[PDB]
Order: C-alpha cells, then structure tokens, then sequence
C-alpha cells in the first residue's frame, strides 16, 4: 500500500547491486526536479549526492540500502513542501529573510550567526539559495544533529569528540 | 620577485573587491587544469569550490583574502607535485595502491578504515581518484587537522563542543 509503492521504486532505482548509488540518486533527483518548474536549480552534482550519499551511508557499504534510501526520501519529500511553501515570493530560491522560517519548519531552530553562516556558505552572492543546494544543507545539517545526539549519552548539550571519530564525520561526509 | 608576480596574479583575479569568490577560484583554476594534460579531472565544480573557499574563510568575509588565497594556493601546487609523483603508472589518476603513498608525502598517516571511507567517498568505481577529488580530499583533510588541533592545544585527542559550535564546525566546511 504505503510501502508497495515505495518497494518498488526503490528497487528499480537501485537496480542490479540494489543499493543505491551517488550517480543514480543524482539521475532521480534531477528527473523530480524537472518535473516541479517551482523550484530553480542548476541540477544536483556528483560530488553533492556523493556528500548526499556519505552522509546517510551508516553501515558504510559505500551505497544507500532500503532504510538509509527511505529515511532520506522521506525527508527530501517533506523538505521540498516546505522549501515551496517558505518560497513566499516566488522565486524559485530561498533567500535570506525566508530561510529561518523554512529551517525552523524543518524542525531547526538555529540562531542568527548560525543562520549567516549557512548563508555564507550555501547560498550565492545575492544571498539566495536554490534547490539542490537547500536540500543538500538539510541533509546534512539533519546529519550533523543525530550525529550530536547520538554522542551526547548523558544529555548535558557537550560532547566529547576523539580525533578519530571527528575524522570519520566530517570526512565521510 | 615571484612574490611580486603572485601579488599580480592575485589581485588580477580577485578583481574590485580584492578578495577571491567560489567563482573566481573555480575559473583560475579549470584554466590552470587545462595547461596540465597528465592531470585527468572532469572539472572543479563549483559545489566542490565554495567547500573550498568556506574552508580556508579563517575570517568569515565568505571569500579568500591575499593570506588565505596565497595559502590555499601553496598547498594546492605541493598537492599537484605530490599527485604527478604518486601516479607510478602514469594514469593521470591515483589508484588505491598509489593513494597512502602520496597522503603519507602530503604528511597524514591514517588507519584503513578512515582510508577505505575517504576511497569511497572519492575514488570511482575501480579505486581510482582524479585530481579535482584529490585536491577537494586533500583540502579538507588538512582543514579539518588545523581545526581539531586548534582546539586541542595540549593533544589530548579530544576536543569537548556544544550544539552550536559543532554545528559552526561541521557545516561551515
Ligand atoms: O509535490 C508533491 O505533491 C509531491 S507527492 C512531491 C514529491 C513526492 N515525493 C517526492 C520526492 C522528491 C521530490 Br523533489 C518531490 C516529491
Ligand atoms: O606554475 C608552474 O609553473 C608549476 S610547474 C606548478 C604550479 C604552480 N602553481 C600551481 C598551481 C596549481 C597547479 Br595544478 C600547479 C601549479
Ligand atoms: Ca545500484
Ligand atoms: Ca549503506
Ligand atoms: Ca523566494
Ligand atoms: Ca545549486
Ligand atoms: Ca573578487
Ligand atoms: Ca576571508
Ligand atoms: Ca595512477
Ligand atoms: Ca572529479
């Protein structure tokens, strides 16, 4: 029903190897968007769903089994309503003064330095910031939470971070 | 003298605002690429330039000043020298064989696992890396020593951060 529908997308996107790779979830990430004239990109690059791919790729196959492809199809479908609902003036792009409102219904309250620094390094010149790059900032800043919460066992907001495991985050990434 | 030379070179390419864009970076250097046939790459993307720049942006102007360009450039022409060395079989790529090779010349001694995690992330499907990847690797390999070091001056191994600071630390990269 629910996940009939969704079984046999993925299995036909992951096809012969049945994970999914970087190049293939590039390929159906550019067919959707060509399909939704609302939101402006210049197209998800290899080296973006290769980060896109490290990012969610937790047993570390090297691909996106069926549970990693889920979680972050899912969560691409929810950003994407969110992304056209916070594009409050059409322009295909979310620019500085929309960006809090959408991060925050994403369920990221973050603050004004934080939200300039995304800016700063998601965003173009003009301060907007197109499709591919947003969801990509999402998947990994999504990442970068879990990743915190997972650590923080005691719950007192501070983590403790060796070298090696700093390593693997921010360069399997 | 090359030091007169690299200051003209580097104002001509930051141009009005003195300071060198994603943009800008990405132009030197696809035109430097191309003056150097045994470097194999499909081309520094621009994705792949802004982590560069945001990278080396020590202070948050969003673009490369003279004394971050000069040492991004540094880096990138030892980088280059190590590549052509590495790459026995003259492949105009490093394969897996040659890679601990060149990263132990660039100076980081990693176990397998971090190694096996860095190939899949930038090597294609036979092992091989390019030179964009290496470099984009490399880059951030070293940025993300510096960063870890900065704040564990007495080389403890681990660095202790709230939400926010992690957050500025894996996202502005
Ligand atoms: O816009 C809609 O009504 C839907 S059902 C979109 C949609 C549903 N699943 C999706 C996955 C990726 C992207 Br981009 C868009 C979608
Ligand atoms: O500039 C030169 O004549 C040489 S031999 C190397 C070099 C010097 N600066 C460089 C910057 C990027 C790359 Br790729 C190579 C170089
Ligand atoms: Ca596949
Ligand atoms: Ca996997
Ligand atoms: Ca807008
Ligand atoms: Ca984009
Ligand atoms: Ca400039
Ligand atoms: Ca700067
Ligand atoms: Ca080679
Ligand atoms: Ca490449």
């Amino acid at each position: 029903e629910e996940v009939r529908q969704f079984r046999r997308l993925f299995a036909q996107l992951a096809g012969d190897d049945m994970e999914v790779s970087a190049t293939e979830l590039m390929n159906i990430l550019n067919k959707v968007v060509t399909r939704h004239p609302d939101l402006k990109t210049d197209g998800f690059g290899i080296d973006t769903c290769r980060s896109m791919v490290a990012v969610m790729d937790s047993d570390t196959t090297g691909k996106l089994g069926f549970e990693e492809f889920k979680y972050l199809w899912n969560n691409i479908k929810r950003w994407q309503a969110i992304y056209k609902q916070f594009d409050t003036d059409r322009s295909g792009t979310i620019c500085s003064s929309e960006l809090p409102g959408a991060f925050e219904a994403a369920g990221f309250h973050l603050n004004e330095h934080l939200y300039n620094m995304i800016i700063r390094r998601y965003s173009d010149e003009s301060g907007n910031m197109d499709f591919d790059n947003f969801i990509s900032c999402l998947v990994r800043l999504d990442a970068m939470f879990r990743a915190f919460k997972s650590l923080d066992k005691d719950g007192t907001g501070q983590i403790q971070v060796n070298i090696q495991e700093w390593l693997q985050l921010t360069m399997y990434s």
